[PDB]
């Protein structure tokens, strides 16, 4: 809901610890009730991971699907949406599981 809360899946306080790996697919699961709402994928401090729609594919009903994960998606990501004059947001700490044997 634009009025209630746009996010279907969203944190509380502690960022979601995603054990990722570079090269492979990385989903940031901050989907919303409708694409029209339009979420912006930020990263700490104030970086913007623009949904290019090739590598970073924004699936409103799943998450931001970074098909080829890179160093660019290692850190505190933050999905943000100022919908009905209210900053709704949710955080995702993308931890690489270093030596992914």
């Amino acid at each position: 809901s634009d009025t209630g809360r746009p996010f279907v899946e969203m944190y509380s306080e502690i960022p979601e610890i995603i054990h990722m790996t570079e090269g492979r697919e990385l989903v940031i699961p901050c989907r919303v009730t409708s694409p029209n709402i339009t979420v912006t994928l930020k990263k700490f401090p104030l970086d913007t991971l623009i949904p290019d729609g090739k590598r970073i594919i924004w699936d409103s009903r799943k998450g931001f699907i970074i098909s080829n994960a890179t160093y660019k998606e290692i850190g505190l990501l933050t999905c943000e949406a100022t919908v009905n004059g209210h900053l709704y947001k949710t955080n995702y700490l993308t931890h690489r599981q270093t030596n992914t044997i």
